């Protein structure tokens, strides 16, 4: 019994990977994720130029999850591209590269350069549709016309199958509109649901203070807080995008959590907060625990139950 | 050292009250809330006509919170207006009446008839804007033009101070726009943040099934899941609406949780899920717990620390 699967013309030993931004910023990080038992890895969302990010403290974790306002610190696109083209050992597992330019033109410039490497080496693109706040306009994935422009421009520039990292939605009309946008683009072959739940606020009762420095303490939430939100977004897009894969992210700490994401529709399962907190050991645990639940249920494959969450009649 | 507040021309023994929908649908429920140690109570959001609501199961609770798609079951406006006009004992505590018409005209019809009772008896209106409008459009408060129309029409029809119940927002642009809309309406004297986090999905691993019947298992989340989201919305509206009160709702299980809401800016503090699960005894516990945190810190009144959350550097 093994968890190997095939997606996007690649073979995966198991459905687990890191979530973008966690354990994936530096060469050291990417080597550590490669050496882990994860089925794949994704690089830190990048910009054309390197970024320092926001002042520290910018990430904190707690028993129920995490809050962050990192500010997109990254080593820049040239580094990640080099890692993809020269350094990654593809014999060990697939690599996804996350891009998050601050305008459409920046995304286009990056993807034009990634394309040949994607062709030659098989690196996969995850386009992050979330960015630092600009006063006066919403995040791109929350502005449907902007989203359509980004996907039109990236599709043209890139020309090859890619995926999109989505923020959570909370309204059924929004799910319908967003999915319809995504389904206009045949090159969008996977959708990753979800990014952090935006602009939460954690306060420490003893100090009477917020816990992160940027944005007056406001930052995205991950971990246990967000599992039902994540499951709902996975399932909503799984139902609406039958010609795409859905990758689940949010609130995975256990094989059971992964099992729920898969039941909701997830093909790959990404781990953020829990990986940040436990380290890359977590992947062997998650695999063991998912296999144990499959065995207790009599499931031999992921396909037997992916998307098969039951509704009440 | 005391929990007393004086706001909206009423006196409150303490800041605690039920959240709309919990322990407030029937005369029995309102009598129970009145007999409790809470500082106030709110009646179940109503429509002009009585509603049975959605099929059961439609609420479920778990260690980290709750999910619901109740479908607005209620006894109809005339019953809650009779309770306000004829049955409530205002010498025990203040009463809020929540309305949640399914169109602007239904809201207008109710408020026109509420107004004389509000003027004579002092019942306070909470208008629910985290509510459906046209199916396939977002809920009212996620549609800023609709929201503006509702507030214009209700301000004209009612002509007295009222408050609004808001869904959570997740994007700074939304906080900015929503607050700006609210600030167009001088009669909006309080803003209650937040309603449930919309369209989550809880799945039970053993049965491989969603846990509520309506909407294929999708429903609004309350409880421990949503505290940091609640705190963020309280503080965001507190900062942006300096001429209004903010009432906090979401994730209150303890005096400490309430202290965080108040630090964020809350005047009143509403209790949903935890009240549903524990019952009205919770209010003595929350009062004792909040008084003990105040004693330890040397605070004598709520105003000493309301809105006084600290930011970093
Ligand atoms: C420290 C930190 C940095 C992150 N950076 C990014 C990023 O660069 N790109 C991205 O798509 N998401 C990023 N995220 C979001 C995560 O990929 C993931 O969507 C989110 O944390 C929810 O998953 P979780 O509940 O497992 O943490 C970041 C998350 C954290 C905690
Ligand atoms: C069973 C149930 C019914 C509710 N009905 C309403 C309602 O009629 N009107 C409304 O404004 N909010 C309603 N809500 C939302 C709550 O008032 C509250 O905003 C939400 O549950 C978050 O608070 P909590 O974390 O304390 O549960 C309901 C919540 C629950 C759990
Ligand atoms: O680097 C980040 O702060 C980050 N954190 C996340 O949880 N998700 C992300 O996608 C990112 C990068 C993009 C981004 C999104 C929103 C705010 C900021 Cl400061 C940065
Ligand atoms: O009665 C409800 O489902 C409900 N539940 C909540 O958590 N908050 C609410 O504001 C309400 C009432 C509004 C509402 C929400 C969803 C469907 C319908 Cl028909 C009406």
């Amino acid at each position: 019994m093994c968890l190997k699967l095939n997606l996007l013309d690649h073979v995966f030993a198991n459905p687990f990977m890191n979530a973008a931004g966690v354990l994936c910023s530096t060469e050291e990080d990417l080597r550590c994720m490669t050496a882990s038992s994860s089925g794949a890895l994704v690089s830190k969302s990048c910009t054309s130029a390197p970024r320092d990010g926001n002042p520290e403290p910018r990430y904190m974790a707690f028993p129920l999850g995490s809050i962050n306002s990192m500010g997109l610190p990254n080593l820049g696109f040239d580094f990640y591209l080099k890692y993809a083209s020269d350094l990654h050992d593809y014999s060990k597992k697939p690599l996804f590269l996350s891009i998050s330019g601050l305008s459409v033109e920046e995304n286009v410039a990056m993807v034009r350069r990634l394309a040949p490497v994607a062709q030659e080496k098989g690196v996969l693109l995850e386009l992050n549709l979330s960015c630092p706040n600009v006063p006066g306009k919403p995040q791109v994935a929350y502005d449907f016309e902007a989203m359509r422009t980004y996907l039109q421009q990236v599709s043209l520039a890139y020309g090859l199958p890619f995926g999109v990292k989505m923020p959570p939605y909370f309204d059924i009309a929004h799910f319908d509109t967003a999915a319809a946008v995504l389904n206009e683009f045949p090159l969008v072959k996977f959708v990753t649901c979800v990014n952090s739940v935006g602009n939460g606020l954690v306060i420490d009762a003893e100090s009477e203070s917020v816990v992160i420095k940027p944005k007056q303490g406001f930052g995205g939430l991950g971990g246990k807080y967000i599992l039902p939100t994540a499951l709902a977004n996975v399932n909503a897009f799984y139902r609406r995008c039958p010609d795409k894969l859905v990758f689940g992210c949010g609130g995975v700490y256990s094989g059971e959590d992964a099992f729920l994401h898969i039941l909701a529709g997830a093909s790959m399962v990404q781990v953020g907060t829990a990986l940040q907190e436990e380290g890359p050991g977590i992947f062997t645990r998650l695999e063991d625990e998912l296999l144990e639940i499959m065995a207790r249920k009599g499931y031999r494959t992921l396909e037997e139950f992916r998307g098969r969450v039951k509704t009440i009649e």
